[PDB]
């Protein structure tokens, strides 16, 4: 009964707020579909314009957005209800393997210098595993001819570093590095859900000088214990 | 053992809730720039060919677009904080403040709030933050479109609390009865918006409706269950 009423509480607290985003998407989408049905009519008749086809291809990509805030919300449920003990070479040893084909076809070279060991984590591992994927496809992306990949461990927790030997970061861009949600460069996903994923597993990112010359890309993930 | 697992449970929650909050506040960030490449485009189109129906048609919407994106932006940036602990409360206790604050915000606008039907110590389960600024957000709307006065009944039986909430303002057209509650609604603060109120009554499993009131404005009726132990 009570144990009950709690479990009904905190249900009925995560359906309310997932209604209220899909509310807000049916909103905007009614300016959107009457905009993406006018457009269609006109592309239907007046068919060759640079201009009508740009038109478009952003409300389509206004509309990715909108359908990432609903497929990510939905999903960070999946991160808070999901989880379990997993061992930090087990978890990232695919992304690194991948990141190294990716170099290589590339024409670029990722160095694993300091390898991830049998360190326990206790978290969602798609969520951890995409969290690092995201920074080292950045670097793949950053870097003019190289990266480093280095794990270290103490008591506390893990210290994943990457480097790159990309063009000089400014503090003033390190320090709003976590800030975008998409790729300047639908649309790609930026370091924001990046910083995001990684704060909910109580860790933490920073973005500071490399040593290669680029940007260095800090994580910082507690130990399970 | 339990404890320690349920309190588990309810900080994932919180670290989840964090997250998508600030995933609405990056995408809603996100959300004007294909949107003024849009503008952009559809005002070049407009300059080449000239006016059209359909041209018009889609500049009405990136418009309408465009305001509701300003109101997501402002939504974004005032959500509420520790949403999931609930506890048991009575009602009297619950709204008191509120329609205390309310009378004084009724005398220094020169008009009146009368609780005719006052609440009792009726139990309630739910977040008292939620459910006192619902209460709050409606009789705060009442006192700003009222023409002189406004009034509060509770009324209670074996299921649930009734709200009614009555001003002699102007009201609200049938046209627009439910399209009030919608998320950026506007007519062209008080609170969080009537969106938000209905997101907080709807999550305490109760409902919000808009009728017409006694008084010639609008009458706003809250229900909401009552806590059986
Ligand atoms: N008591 C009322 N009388 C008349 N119209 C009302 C009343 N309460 C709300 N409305 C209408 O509903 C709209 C949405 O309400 P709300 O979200 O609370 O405020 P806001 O104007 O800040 O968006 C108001 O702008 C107004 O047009
Ligand atoms: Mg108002």
């Amino acid at each position: 009964a009570s144990f009950n009423q709690v479990v009904t509480a905190l249900e009925r607290m995560m359906t309310s707020q997932q209604r209220l985003l899909s509310d807000i998407s049916h909103e905007l989408r009614t300016p959107l579909t009457r905009l993406q049905l006018g457009t269609a009519l006109l592309r239907r008749r007046s068919g060759e314009s640079k201009e009508l086809e740009r038109i478009e291809t952003e409300a389509q990509r206004l509309d990715s957005m909108i359908n990432d805030l609903l497929v990510m919300s939905r999903n960070q449920q999946k991160n808070a209800l999901v989880s379990e003990t997993i061992k930090a070479n087990q978890l990232w040893s695919e992304v690194l393997d991948n990141a190294a084909f990716e170099a290589e076809q590339m024409g670029k070279s990722l160095t694993v210098n300091f390898p991830p060991g049998p360190w326990p984590l206790y978290g969602n591992p798609n969520a951890l595993e995409s969290a690092l994927e995201n920074i080292v496809r950045n670097a793949l992306r950053y870097s003019h001819t190289k990266i480093e990949v280095g794990f270290a461990v103490d008591k506390d927790g893990i210290t994943i570093t990457v480097d790159d030997d990309g063009p000089g970061v400014s503090p003033e861009d390190r320090e709003q590095i976590f800030r975008p949600f998409y790729r300047t460069d639908g649309t790609g996903l930026g370091l924001a859900i990046v910083e995001t994923a990684i704060q909910q597993h109580r860790g933490w990112v920073k973005a500071e000088d490399s040593p290669l010359g680029g940007l260095r890309l800090v994580i910082w993930l507690p130990l399970y214990k």
